């Protein structure tokens, strides 16, 4: 056994190579910020936390920081304030299967994400993924087997050695929706938990098919909504990298190819093979280890080909949300036109799921070269829910005695965020004094409860190397 | 050398296994009624020949009568009369190799497809492929190293022998257009030839890219179209199995792995081993022969595999063909509502590529298959350009007093043909009559010349096997 398991220190003695190799996730320290890119995605979630931030991913080792970097998490003051739940530190630290072990599930998934902000100091360690006892694979968090079995799929420890060096990456890297829970603790006291859950009940990646219909059945039976538009008023559905589903709809997943063997590519280093540590980022920089060994070609050839898959993505991309972005601010029009709620029933199912079918097939970036197939034809579906409904408003505008109505220029996230209704530099000046406030009591305590080391990772915050997203000063 | 080449029956003593697995494709005697199955192609092709009929492609035995029996070629009463010209004979027979060579390129492109009627009377043969003193591969149409060169490719005698086993398929299974070619012969007499041209100036299947954008160019450059909506006005542009431009495109395209590969495998009877020249309709029926030399997989699992792809673009195609019809079916009401040539420019335009780019998706009937990502992003474009044009006419409708106007149904058939003004009875009338005269007469002078044997391919015209899309009793 290992004491003080979610500190990946000190797996380092007994697994150096591995520790090692798993630090390196250092040097994958940039990131782009997506609002600033493609500003039509601040329309797309205006009224929700992701119109204020929301940068691509970058290495395992910045995790937990850039969650806490975030405009998303806000700035609380204490323990039982800020916008966000508990759950948000689900998929960035060992320290959350701890927590659940130790006070339970529903508990852990009970209240605000600062009350665990002393808590939750370690990032994506060893403890995530392998039993401190014998280092096999291991998942510890409940959330993965819930939506395996509501699949129909088989649990963890059901499944191969093959299936696993998959699924301890799914336990973080799929589509998922925070689930009221009520419920009552030891005294008696009626509690209320956010429960991560994956919208798994109508199956993911089941003969090609990523999952996205079968999960819009089930939001829209159990009438959930992740929030309202607030320029639509439409109850809208968020994605949020479905790695797993659409990675099993591509012809790597169909033919058992797990994200390990891209990503985590096996090494000999002298006499002692071992898993390259080090998740690459992007494993066409590392083609001889992560493809050639089943690939016979040029590498600049097999590069090429995936280029192009980025190429037709990007192309359907744009397509499909700048046709949701002008969706919105139409049915805005509308609404301010006099059209009622009635008259836009049709007009916001059909953003709801266009959005949903686009949002899910960019939410997870490696989509375009894991499955271009479902990646293609979301995009596709979603861009043709949004023209379908802007044809509709076209006609109830017309009937509110508005006609050539043009949307507003959405073309820089600071007229997206104008148009969002988001004061970026507010966020940023109530956000930067959360960091140098209460962030920093946070890592005093736990340095002093032995919780974590933070000295050992300092280059850890980069908020002020100029490369930010939001702290632009 | 073989005397009377162009008879296929005059080679089966040199290669006999050839000659029984090539008559062979007479086994593929089934075909689709695409207008029965998807009526929205109707009115696609308003206006048009492929509105009257358009079947899916059966054996290869097939071809020349499947030509002569076709609505398309319409009633002929003499050398002189029918609807279209002497190019429509191209891709049916080794007839027209010998044709061009005798008589010049230019001089067989010129006049009325009937003025051949007596002369192209040998299918799809030997001689279509193969130089008949050496069996060497042949390619004899100038078109395709035309379309080549025009594409930056190397022509067919410069091409690699795998290149050269796509090839002598590619010189049939492209896309084309008929060039009005203004010329003067030896007897100083001025002529109009309708010359088959690739339209290939921007190359084509270049870094995954079919090819289509390239060709939009070039259309639109040279002002041409093919024909001009008879609902919308429009000027069109028809797809031609463009089998080839896609394939290119394709991963298998890509890794250099031949139609050929697939369609004609190599296969073993006692000590011979030789090409199958049954060119395989579906090769996943022949999968040991056709992918299992590459693949190693279960059929079932394989074949579950391409049929998603099939789903994936049958998902997309009627998406599209719905919206395309609407919108031609919206802009013939904005006429009649009196919206002017230069209200409905944009509109047009718009149409115009949505539907070149989403019938050269579905125009090749492997594309879903040979090219999958080419295939969904341009269904996904050409209904995306068909929306913008439907939301532009809302608009344009509104203006001209029209509002919320709905196009008629075009779910079957006989609906859309009715909507197309096309009048099945009449054509099948007359085209019977041509059948019952004409053709007979063209078979005749055909056997009496000795330049066919008929007699040897009794079973060719199945016109009354019941399964005709227009001879319906
Ligand atoms: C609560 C709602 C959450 C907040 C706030 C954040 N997450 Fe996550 N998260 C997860 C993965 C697999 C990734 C990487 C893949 C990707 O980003 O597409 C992330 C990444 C982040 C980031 C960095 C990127 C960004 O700027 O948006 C932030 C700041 C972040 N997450 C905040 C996985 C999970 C997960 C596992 C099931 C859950 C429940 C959450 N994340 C919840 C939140
Ligand atoms: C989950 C995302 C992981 C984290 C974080 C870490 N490891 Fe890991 N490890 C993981 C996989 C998918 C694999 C391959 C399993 C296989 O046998 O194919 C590994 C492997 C190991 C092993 C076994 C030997 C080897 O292949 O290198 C060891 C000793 C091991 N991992 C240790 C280890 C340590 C100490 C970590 C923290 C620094 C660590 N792993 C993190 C997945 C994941
Ligand atoms: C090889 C066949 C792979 C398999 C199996 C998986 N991934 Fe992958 N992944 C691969 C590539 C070539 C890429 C594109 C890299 C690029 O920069 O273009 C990706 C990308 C990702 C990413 C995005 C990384 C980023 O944007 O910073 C993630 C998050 C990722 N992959 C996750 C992942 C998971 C969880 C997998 C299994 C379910 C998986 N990948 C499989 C190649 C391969
Ligand atoms: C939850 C605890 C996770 C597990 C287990 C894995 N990943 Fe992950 N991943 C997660 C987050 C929160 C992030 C973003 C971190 C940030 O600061 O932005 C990532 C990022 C990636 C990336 C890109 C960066 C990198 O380290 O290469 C990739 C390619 C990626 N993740 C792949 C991946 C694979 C293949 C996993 C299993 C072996 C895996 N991740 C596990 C959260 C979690
Ligand atoms: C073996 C374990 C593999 C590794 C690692 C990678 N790929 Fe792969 N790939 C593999 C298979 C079995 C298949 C399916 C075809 C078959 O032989 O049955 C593929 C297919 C591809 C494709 C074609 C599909 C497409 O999207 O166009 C590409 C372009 C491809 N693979 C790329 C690729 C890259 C870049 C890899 C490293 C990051 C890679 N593969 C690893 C098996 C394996
Ligand atoms: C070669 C460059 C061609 C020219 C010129 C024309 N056709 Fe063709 N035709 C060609 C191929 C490769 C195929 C099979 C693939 C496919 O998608 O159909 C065909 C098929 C036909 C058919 C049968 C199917 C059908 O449409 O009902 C007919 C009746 C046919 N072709 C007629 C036809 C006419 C009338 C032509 C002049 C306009 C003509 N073809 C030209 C290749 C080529
Ligand atoms: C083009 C569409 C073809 C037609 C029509 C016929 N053949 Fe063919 N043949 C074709 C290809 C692509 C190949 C393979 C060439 C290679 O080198 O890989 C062949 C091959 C032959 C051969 C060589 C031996 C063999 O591989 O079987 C012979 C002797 C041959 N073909 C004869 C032949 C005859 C007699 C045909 C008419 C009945 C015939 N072929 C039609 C392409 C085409
Ligand atoms: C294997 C990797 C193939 C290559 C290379 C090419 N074709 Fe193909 N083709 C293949 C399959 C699996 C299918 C789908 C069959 C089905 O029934 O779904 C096809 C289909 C065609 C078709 C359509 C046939 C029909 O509908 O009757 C045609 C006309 C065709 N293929 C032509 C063709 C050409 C000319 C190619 C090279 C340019 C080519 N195919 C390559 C598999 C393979
Ligand atoms: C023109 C002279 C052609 C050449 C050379 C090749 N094909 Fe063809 N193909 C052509 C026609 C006009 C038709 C339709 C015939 C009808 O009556 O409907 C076809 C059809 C096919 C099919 C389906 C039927 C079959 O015999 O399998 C396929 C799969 C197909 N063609 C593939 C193909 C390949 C791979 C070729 C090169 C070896 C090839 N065709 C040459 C016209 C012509
Ligand atoms: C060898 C000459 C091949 C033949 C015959 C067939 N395939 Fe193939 N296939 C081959 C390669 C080189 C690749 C690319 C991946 C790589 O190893 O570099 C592929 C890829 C596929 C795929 C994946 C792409 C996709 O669309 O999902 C599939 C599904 C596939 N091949 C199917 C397939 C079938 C059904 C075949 C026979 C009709 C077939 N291939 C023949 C090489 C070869
Ligand atoms: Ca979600
Ligand atoms: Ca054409």
């Amino acid at each position: 056994g290992i004491a003080g398991k979610e500190k990946s220190e000190e797996w380092a003695k007994y697994y150096p190579r591995q520790f090692d190799s798993w630090k390196k996730t250092k040097e994958y320290d940039s990131f782009t910020d997506m609002l600033a890119k493609d500003p039509a995605l601040v329309i797309a979630w205006s009224g929700y936390a992701f119109s204020k931030d929301y940068n691509s991913p970058r290495g395992h080792y910045y995790a937990l920081q850039d969650n806490v970097n975030s405009l998303r998490t806000g700035a609380p003051v204490d323990a039982k304030t800020g916008p966000l739940p508990t759950a948000c530190w689900t998929c960035k630290s060992p320290d959350v299967p701890r927590l659940i072990e130790e006070d339970g599930e529903l508990e852990y998934f009970t209240g605000k994400w600062a009350k665990y902000g002393s808590q939750i100091v370690n990032v994506i360690g060893c403890a995530n993924c392998h039993d401190d006892k014998t280092a096999e694979l291991k998942v510890r968090v409940p959330h993965l087997n819930r939506g395996l079995q509501a699949a129909g799929l088989k649990t963890f420890e059901e499944s191969t050695h093959q299936d696993k060096r998959t699924l301890v990456c799914a336990q973080c890297h799929v589509e998922y929706y925070f689930k009221k829970t009520e419920w009552k603790d030891a005294k008696g006291a009626d509690k209320t938990a956010m429960v991560v859950t994956l919208p798994w009940a109508n199956g993911v990646g089941k003969d090609g098919n990523a999952g996205v219909e079968g999960m819009i059945k089930y939001y829209d039976e159990i009438n959930f909504s992740d929030w309202t538009h607030n320029i639509s008023k439409t109850p809208m559905l968020k994605a949020q990298h479905p790695g797993f589903e659409f990675w099993k709809s591509g012809i790597h997943g169909q033919k058992g190819v797990s994200c390990a063997d891209c990503h985590m590519p096996y090494t000999q280093e002298g006499s002692v093979k071992y898993s390259d540590h080090q998740v690459k980022e992007n494993p066409l920089d590392s083609m001889d280890q992560s493809c050639m060994n089943c690939h016979r070609e040029s590498e600049s050839k097999l590069r090429g080909i995936v280029h192009q898959k980025y190429e037709r993505k990007e192309f359907l991309n744009k397509v499909a949300f700048d046709n949701i972005g002008k969706a919105h601010l139409e049915t805005g029009k509308a609404i301010e036109a006099g059209a009622s709620d009635e008259e836009l029933k049709e007009v916001r199912k059909l953003i709801r799921h266009g959005q949903f079918k686009a949002d899910m097939a960019i939410a997870a970036h490696g989509n375009y070269f894991h499955a271009p197939e479902e990646t293609l034809r979301l995009l596709a579906a979603g861009s043709d829910d949004a023209q379908k409904a802007r044809l509709l408003l076209v006609k109830i505008l017309a009937k509110h005695g508005v006609m050539d109505y043009i949307a507003p220029d959405f073309d820089t996230k600071d007229k997206a965020q104008k148009l969002a209704k988001v004061d970026i530099a507010a966020l940023a000046a109530e956000k930067m004094k959360f960091k140098q406030t209460l962030e920093q009591e946070w890592k005093k305590e736990a340095k002093a409860k032995g919780r974590a080391n933070p000295e050992l990772y300092k280059d850890v915050d980069t908020i002020n190397d100029g490369k930010s997203s939001w702290n632009k000063k």
